[PDB]
């Protein structure tokens, strides 16, 4: 029979379907099964404490009032324009800060109804979600980004969200991030929100992201080591080259301070000490100690042969003492940051 | 009886409800009770003089025309689509600079009507609110952010906003700020606006925010102290190292000026003196005084043995005089800024 | 009588009111009285040549077709939803670059009708308005920001805008600006626009803003003076300290040039000379002249006792000559910029 | 007769007017006359290759179906709300990147119909238009900004756009630009687009903009000359001041390189050589040559009286040789850039 | 016959056309032919990993229900307002991140129907599309930007997208890019997406972009070479000029490090080594080696005639050894990067 007649016959004023009434108005709660497909992930900014995602959201529920038997086809696709005339759950994202649909040529929405009355709804969304981040162990850190799906208006007597037993989250093939590695394990847990207005269903997903070290090594760790070695070079210069040694010390100190200030150019103003901060503090301490060493040598050398050998002995000791202590610090730093991290 | 019939029977042309007429058209003013739930707080920018918040707003009032007795249920939830057909107050935020609703999958709105005629309306909002800030005592400052709820069109004869006796403001669990600490005490006060058009109800809430010092200590206070100590190092160098001492003085002066200029990189161009400005001024004065000291010593030393001991005595006095005066300044600074602040 | 009946009886198809026809279709022009209330002012950017304001706009006119006598109340408030069914003037802002209404919980609009037929319309607006600025006397400047209200479609035969005799402009209490002081005198003048399409009514308001000097003093004027004094210090160093004196001169010159380049970091690329530019040019000239002085002294001193006293005499003269000429320049600069400004 | 009746009598279902049918459905093409009024011009960014304009657009055409004779008035203004019910051309801007209407208090639109059937339509628009720019002769450049008006859906058999014989483009009085001078001559030319879908009418306007040099002179050209003179100063220093001369050379070289890098901070990454690039290259070459000169002098002077006079003779020759060659370069540069530009 | 009658006679309730039903509801799949015209290309940002395009999209398909014979004209243009009443495919862009239509004066849309029932639909779109980029060989790189057209709701039984046999992609005449060269060969390939909901048609286009080297040569490669030559200059200075040589070495090292840090100012934080990174590493190694050479020479020279000739011999060897090794490195670098790239 004519396709146009069946649609309004089923969902029209003649039938009596009301899209403001739940499938079972007084009865067991509606059970909604959800799965998400991630099409792109990125735009993770520490400063604005947020990340941007683009996902496909699928919802499944049973509506006994939409059961159709007469029509031959087992499964019926429909038109996106008729979504307004069916009941839909009022899902919202609790941690969302921005959202929008897509209307690129048409509404990016799908609807499918089965003979038994099952409904499949798929929609394309773009979300900016908030993610609290811990910045300790900042270079060698693992973050967790959550996404919470909640009901705004229906209590647990009416609506109950659940996860699909197989394949709740799948990621698009070939998706990669410049600064992070997305772990394949996703944690599916139950959250329930309590307010003065009642109890509301909630579901959550946790994503594990590991930062990549190559950029930080090429950028910060290696120039600091170069400045430390440059300061070490001064121990092999003649003690009579006072302007040269003093200029080298001052330049190294100022460069170290500038790099330390610039290492936090793209981070939130946190109030604790990070690993990069410990590293820069130790390197600045070494450079300053080298300058103080030459200062002591110069003070000793003008006290007039006993004073000559004593000042030379300081230079010889510092030539084999500064690299050894820095090597010990590097061993202690890199190990414990592969132990405290885990 | 059928759910669909009751809704239009109560709120339809047949009943005669008009959403443009107040619950008591000529009579005592409508009393509206409000409470807010804060779901996220952040984005506090000194430059743009504003902060961003995301809140849930609940309004309660009594409408005698909506009293229902026949239906069995004590409390009736409804559909968000029918909000257009009920009377709602015209609340607006006086200090608002931007606002938007959420339509992530549906309208984020709730409505509930009770047997007696009481209505509960809940809506999700995102607001950018303006906050005047005082920048004196800038590192050690406590700010106050206000939010004002006012009626645009109804005078006090018609509409009166009030606060709920229990729990007007609650904050979501685990909410934290990177640079601030939100105090638990909130001040509930009465504001009333007077214009040439009449008298209008207003309500206000004040939030107390205390800045955290760790970032400022790691960033500004410690490098300035390092530069001061670096300038102090010059007193232990031989007076004959004129290029070395002059280069050290010039480098310290230029670095101090650059840090002083950069300490106000992310602040509004205010016209008063902040504490950080006093600190940088004192440190620049100390560095310049050290350079002037070596200048005087060099001028004295070339006046040709009496001139030799006098110039050496200046260096010995300045070696125990510059640290003592700076220690006294640090004691006087840090105390009074823990006394004038309170 | 029933409130709902009177509204459509007055403004309905039964009555014959047409919102597309003026109050007097063929007759004397409609006279509209306007007043504005300023709720916030700020966001004055020299680069984007614009400023942002948030105002309440009130319009008053007489409509003889809306005269009501039967109803007892002298003054009738109404609902914002019915604005579409009354005639309203087509006011627009000629200098506007951006605008938006507010829909925070409802439309921020008010309407009131009186027995005689007078209408009061109040609306909340946010406007980004363009302001041509003159940058000469840039630190010590007084700007004027205009706002023009004009009719887009009606000629002077139909619509005539006027200002209210008492209180056209009032400002909200406690409004302050970080970098400017808003003067209390506002200039109310008549503007009329002439085009190839006809004559159109226009009204304008001028606001006087005076820049505050504290920020510029702390930022630019004082470090430049410090660099000049630092260059002056070189006159007291021994003439044999050639590397020290040359390094001091080069560092001062480079620092002066960098500060001069950075003094125009946040301004439009204008093609004339500002006062700050004159100041930096004079300070750079003084620093360069000091370097040229030491250059001449060093050239003279190696010409081999007559050459010894002549070179020393140059240093002694320059020690009392450079501060005196700079003091004279400061006197001439600061006076005339308190005379030419007025 | 009643004003309301005439409007729907002329343009209503009773009359049979169809706004989807052209004035002459099968017949000579519709001829549309256009003129634009420019109210503000600015926001010319080289990086984003675009400029922002705000214009009033006037369209004129004849519709024989709208001819009215009975009504007394020769010319009838109308209401903006009825624009949807008349046929309008489908003008679009081919080079447009962003556009928006204005709804500040009402739609900023005008419509007027005459007895003969002529229609005048005026609308307010804000456009961001794309402008290809040639960056050779970058300081002394003249740009051309185009704006193209085209029909999207109608071929030349149906629609033909033309320019008005008198006053197509007029500019608002007092309009000025910070960095450019708008020439008074505007070029009116005919463009026609050819696609696989057919032939479409197009019209274009070209605006000539000349850059102002004051900013570039104060910013780039003068500090480079100062650095060149500073390097020249080294020729008058004693040849025994090796650290001083070497430090001066290195500082001048590094400063020159930094200024050369910073001269292209706000420009697109083009792949050709600009005039500023030639200038900085020549100045860097002069500074390096001065350093190489002192290097050669120092190498010659330690070859041990014949070697003493030869090295002094090099300094004396370079003291009168470097300024002369730079003066010749300045003469050749500034002339040809006032000849090749024209 | 009257034009208005034919339109609703063909596509009206009287005819029975339903825009929610496919041209052949149960039958062979609908075959859609597509071609795109590119009007502007640009805004390629490595940081935000995306590019902006502005295209015209043409779709062609056959609808047997729209076959018209009676009307004389072979081809009928129509009005954009009636697009809502015809069936249209639900094309979407899978890699899209932002999109918008144009409404500059009217909807920028075209529709044309032929006698046989063929439909041509043309629409103007602006798209921000995502493009994964490989940054190895960063200066000498060739990128590929894809654009994917997919069906959101229809499976392959219903809808099948295909490319036109002649001229699928054409580019507007005179289109150029500042930093890239668009290759004339475009790759047309078949993509099909598989999901848990079914099989969906997809089509893709690949664009090849080659980066231009002029900007990178003028900006990065040449100043680094200048710094290397500047460090080479130190070999010709007297070995007794210890402050001069040490200052030259330190300044060159610090400048090299600053340029290396600044070479990645506008790129994503990738974790691999680029060619520019290899170049800066080699240049920094050469500068440091030069400083270490002078350090060794100074250490050797103070070991007290045998020590005098040995230290001089080191300087003479390094004067002909450093340029030769750097020339060999330049030969090996530039060749293999013209071989590994291809
Ligand atoms: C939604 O799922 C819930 C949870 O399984 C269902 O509630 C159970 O239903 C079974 C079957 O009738 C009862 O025997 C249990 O006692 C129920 N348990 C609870 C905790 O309620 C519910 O019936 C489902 N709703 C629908 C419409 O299928
Ligand atoms: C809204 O609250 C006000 C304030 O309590 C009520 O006004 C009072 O009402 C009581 C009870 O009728 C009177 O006895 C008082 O004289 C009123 N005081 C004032 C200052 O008005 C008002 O009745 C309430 N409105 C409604 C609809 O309940
Ligand atoms: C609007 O104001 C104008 C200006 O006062 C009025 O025009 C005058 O009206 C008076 C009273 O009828 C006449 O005597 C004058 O000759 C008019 N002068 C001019 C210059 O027109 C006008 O009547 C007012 N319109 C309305 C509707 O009140
Ligand atoms: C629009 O303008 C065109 C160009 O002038 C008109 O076309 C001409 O019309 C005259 C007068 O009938 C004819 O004699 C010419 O042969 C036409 N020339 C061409 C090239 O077509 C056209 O008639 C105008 N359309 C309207 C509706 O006035
Ligand atoms: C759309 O194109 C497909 C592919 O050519 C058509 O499918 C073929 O149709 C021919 C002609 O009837 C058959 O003989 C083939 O067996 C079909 N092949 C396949 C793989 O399906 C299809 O008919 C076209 N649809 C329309 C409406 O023209």
């Amino acid at each position: 029979m004519s396709p146009s007649d069946f649609l309004d016959k089923l969902m029209g004023r003649t039938s009596g379907y009301d899209a403001r009434i739940r499938p079972n108005f007084k009865g067991p709660p509606v059970n909604v099964t959800c799965n998400i497909f991630i099409n792109s992930f990125g735009s993770i900014a520490e400063t604005t404490m947020d990340y941007r995602v683009n996902i496909f959201l699928r919802q499944k529920w049973n509506d006994p009032r939409l059961a159709y038997s007469e029509y031959p086809d087992d499964s019926l696709d429909l038109d996106p324009s008729m979504l307004d005339s069916i009941w839909k759950p009022d899902l919202f994202f609790a941690n969302e800060k921005g959202a929008n649909f897509h209307e690129v040529t048409t509404d990016n929405k799908l609807l499918r109804i089965f003979k038994n009355g099952n409904v499949l709804y798929s929609i394309r969304l773009t979300l900016t979600l908030s993610c609290p981040m811990d910045l300790k162990n900042f270079p060698m850190d693992v973050q967790t980004c959550i996404m919470q799906l909640e009901s705004f208006g229906y209590t647990m007597n009416d609506l109950i969200f659940e996860w699909q037993d197989e394949a709740p989250v799948q990621v698009a093939e070939g998706l990669t991030l410049p600064q992070f590695l997305l772990k394949e394990e996703k944690d599916l847990r139950y959250c329930t929100k309590h307010y003065n207005t009642g109890k509301f269903t909630c579901i959550e997903v946790r994503f594990h992201l590991e930062r990549q070290m190559g950029y930080y090594l090429i950028q910060m760790y290696i120039p600091s080591l170069l400045i430390v070695i440059l300061s070490w070079v001064s121990f092999w210069i003649n003690m009579d080259a006072a302007p040269a040694r003093v200029a080298l010390g001052i330049t190294t100190v100022l460069t170290m301070t500038t790099q330390s200030s610039g290492s936090r150019a793209s981070l939130p103003k946190v109030s604790y000490v990070k690993a990069i901060d410990i590293w820069m503090a130790v390197c600045l301490l070494f450079v300053f100690s080298a300058l103080l060493e030459y200062a002591a040598v110069n003070f000793v050398s003008r006290q007039h042969k006993v004073f000559i050998d004593r000042a030379k002995k300081i230079d010889t000791i510092s030539r084999a003492c500064f690299p050894l202590a820095f090597l010990i610090f590097n061993i202690f730093y890199w190990v414990i940051y592969k132990i405290l991290r885990h």
